[PDB]
C-alpha cells in the first residue's frame, strides 16, 4: 500500500449485530455497493463492494451482510473467516441489542483475533434514545471505537469506515477525499440533536461517568 500503482486494496468487513438493528439499511446506503452486490448462496450472505476514495487512493470494503440468519441463531465460521475488520451494530432504541453486543464480539474475536472493530449505535434519528452515551461502556475494555449512526439519514456513514481504513492501512492521516454516492436520506437528522449526541459522547469521553465516554 506504501507505493502507487499497486493492485486494489480490498478488505473483508463483517457486519454483525442483532436482527432489526438496521444492518441491511446501513450497507445499502452506498448505491454502488447495492448495484454491485453479490449473493453467495452457500454462505447466505450478500457481499457489497463499498468503494471509498481516500487521499492515498481507493479502498474497497467488501461488506458481508447477512441474509437474516442472525434472527434464528449464530453465524457460521465461514462467514467470519478471513475478516480484516468488523462493525458490530446495535440499535439505540433497543437495550437488548446493546446487551447482545458482547456475545457478537466474542464470536467474532474467536474466529478473527485482534481485528479492528467499530461498534455503531444506529437509529439515532429516533427521539426516544434508550441506549445513551452515558451507558455505552463496552468499547473501553475491548479497544473498539464507537460511532453514533443513523442509516436512514446517512448520519456518520463515513466515520466507521474511515477509522477502520486508518487502522488497517496504519496511516492516521487518511481522509476520504470524496463522499460516495449515497441513497437520499429517508429522514433528516436534526443538527441540534446531532450536536447534542456528539457533545454527550465527548463529555464523558474524558472519563466522565458516561460509559462511551469512560471508553475513550
Amino acid at each position: 500500500m506504501a507505493a502507487q500503482g499497486e493492485p486494489q486494496v480490498q478488505f473483508k468487513l463483517v457486519l454483525v449485530g442483532d436482527g432489526g438493528t438496521g444492518k441491511t439499511t446501513f450497507v445499502k446506503r452506498h448505491l454502488t455497493g447495492e448495484f454491485e452486490k453479490k449473493y453467495v448462496a452457500t454462505l447466505g450472505v450478500e457481499v457489497h463492494p463499498l468503494v471509498f476514495h481516500t487521499n492515498r487512493g481507493p479502498i474497497k470494503f467488501n461488506v458481508w451482510d447477512t441474509a437474516g440468519q442472525e434472527k434464528f441463531g449464530g453465524l457460521r465460521d465461514g462467514y467470519y473467516i478471513q475478516a480484516q475488520c468488523a462493525i458490530i451494530m446495535f440499535d439505540v432504541t433497543s437495550r437488548v441489542t446493546y446487551k447482545n453486543v458482547p456475545n457478537w464480539h466474542r464470536d467474532l474475536v474467536r474466529v478473527c483475533e485482534n481485528i479492528p472493530i467499530v461498534l455503531c449505535g444506529n437509529k439515532v434519528d429516533i427521539k426516544d434514545r434508550k441506549v445513551k452515551a452515558k451507558s455505552i461502556v463496552f468499547h473501553r475494555k475491548k479497544n473498539l471505537q464507537y460511532y453514533d449512526i443513523s442509516a436512514k439519514s446517512n448520519y456518520n456513514f463515513e466515520k466507521p469506515f474511515l477509522w477502520l481504513a486508518r487502522k488497517l492501512i496504519g496511516d492516521p492521516n487518511l481522509e476520504f477525499v470524496a463522499m460516495p454516492a449515497l441513497a437520499p436520506p429517508e429522514v433528516v437528522m436534526d443538527p441540534a440533536l446531532a450536536a447534542q449526541y456528539e457533545h454527550d459522547l465527548e463529555v464523558a469521553q474524558t472519563t466522565a461517568l458516561p460509559d462511551e465516554d469512560d471508553d475513550l
